[PDB]
């Protein structure tokens, strides 16, 4: 089985490429680049310089697209500043790959990944969906080829965090996220609704610090500029959240979550652009084409967590 | 166990009032009259009419509140004076009960009947939440006294039929439904997750005409109204849906529906005001208040339906 990320890179997005390294059920083949978090170049070069830090310069980082499909430009928020930094990995110095992107774009990695691996093939994008429906619409194929799609985005059964109906990753593009729902691919959604049950603490990454590596300082760091970040924006929390990690979680291990069959969509034109909600269309459609995440075991996926982290760490 | 109906009478209200008589599970202690399908005392002339017809004057017709919790008036929407008709009851022309509503208003019967029966008592409101939001307001104590709440209204994972956000009667009053589910009371939401499901055709009320009774031909011309508007309003189903009488079913017997344990709220400020969705901040708390309808088994409701309402039918 096999993996690619596509990363808006990114505190939580780095934990996502640190469990699925300590991760030995998947080999990642590729980190497809995005935007959000980071300016997608940004996304890129932390990409390469993390995965060259945790001891996996294999990791072979294209190239995705710069823009929503709707827009023709992007800029950083001010308020992702703030939670990721200015760099995007809390702003902890580390040194820049010497490896550079790939020549090919990501969207058609992508598809090319999906037409060698067929079914064994796993995306879980935890940026904007951007590039994976610029790749359904090149090449719609790959809906059936594809072995799942696992993203981390949306909230279905709760509030969002950009504003009442809408998560960032959603957010960002939206038009996107409903061509991939839409779709009828193998996609699980593992959104706010899950997420924020997931949380660590200083406690955590102090335990990081005790390994002594390259790796165990620099994860350590990062976190911490991300948990002092949330003890602004949500300090009703305490520590911060495990969105992106846990959508590869979820990926190699989908009993660590309880999800609800449904058919999906993403609003478009309403003043609630950006909702993730059910299509009433296809309710009576019994056969579903995702899964939202509603239930999660929150003490193992922490266990887990911290188990493949720690001795990846180690490694390094 | 005992039964009290909070009805906007109403097609779908009566099909309720059918299966609660024909239920001989629960006793029908009263029905609680409100607004919305109909103007509130058309709501009353209705339940107490169609009582009668049934075979059953006992069941004591109580007044609630004429407006929202939050408007000075109401006027019945020319939607659902198509849907429901000008009467409230198809077009059908049904003899007047000489019997009247009771004197005291139906804020205090329910508040009386929660002190009376206490766990025993099961509230099933299918219209809006109006009078159990002026119950809860005046008498908290209801909170843990009651047995349990079940309404028909709003929508979770799914589009709304008012708007792409909120449900019928939730939108007559928001700010009602939003004290009920916050309440903490044992509420259990049968929204149009489920509802939409549910459907019956002119071959289920075709089996009504051939009882030959007054009340066999009273439920198939009314429903038949219902219909004839639903082809018009949403032709995707060629039938109708189900709504109120679902409430009523899991009431009497919840393994009909499969429900998702939430801590939940009404939207009341945003633009998506109205909308039914889970508090956040109640997210983490694992004591859930409320459930909310998500599965159900349709042809064995469709068979526990007909076999109540065909029976009931027979007997008048
Ligand atoms: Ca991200
Ligand atoms: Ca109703």
């Amino acid at each position: 089985k096999k993996l690619i990320l596509d990363l808006d890179t990114g505190v939580d997005d780095t934990l996502a490429i640190s469990y699925a390294l300590g991760s030995p059920e998947m080999e990642l083949i590729g980190i497809t680049g995005t935007y959000g978090n980071v300016l997608m170049e940004q996304g890129v070069r932390n990409a390469l310089a993390i995965t060259d830090l945790l001891g996996h310069p294999e990791v072979k980082v294209y190239k995705g697209l710069s823009h929503a499909s709707t827009k023709d430009s992007f800029e950083v928020l001010p308020i992702s500043a703030f939670i990721h930094g200015d760099n995007g990995i809390g702003d902890v110095e580390i040194p820049d790959s010497p490896r550079k992107a790939e020549d090919e774009s990501a969207v058609d990695f992508i598809i090319d990944s999906v037409k060698k691996y067929g079914k064994d093939l796993v995306y879980v994008p935890t940026g904007p969906m951007t590039n994976i429906a610029a790749a359904l619409k090149k090449a719609p194929e790959i809906k059936d080829e594809i072995g799942k799609i696992v993203l981390m985005g949306g909230a279905l059964t709760i509030h969002g965090n950009v504003n009442a109906w809408t998560e960032a990753n959603i957010s960002q593009d939206p038009d996107a996220a409903d061509i991939l729902f839409r779709s009828g691919a193998p996609v699980t959604m593992i959104g706010l609704d899950v997420t924020l049950q997931t949380l660590l603490t200083y406690k955590e990454t102090k335990q990081w610090r005790d390994l002594n590596t390259k790796a165990g300082k620099f994860l350590a760091d990062m976190t911490d500029f991300y948990i002092k970040a949330y003890e602004t924006t949500a300090p009703h929390l305490g520590g911060c959240g495990l969105h992106d990690p846990l959508a590869v979680a979820v990926a190699v291990d989908p009993t660590l979550v309880t999800t609800l069959p449904i058919n999906m969509q993403v609003d478009v034109e309403g003043p609630t652009r950006g909702r993730t909600i059910g299509d009433v269309t296809r309710l009576n459609d019994p056969v579903k084409t995702m899964q939202v995440a509603v239930g999660v075991d929150v003490p193992r996926f922490l266990n887990e967590f911290m188990t493949r982290i720690s001795g990846l760490a180690k490694i390094a």
